[PDB]
């Protein structure tokens, strides 16, 4: 979160095209 940690995310978060992890349209969509 913030970064996708080595490409991973914490509990149910998603990874954006920018290598940044969070929850929302640009994270779980694109």
């Amino acid at each position: 979160v913030g970064e996708c940690v080595r490409g991973r995310c914490p509990s149910g978060m998603c990874c954006s095209q920018a290598g940044y992890c969070g929850k929302g349209p640009k994270y779980c969509g694109r």
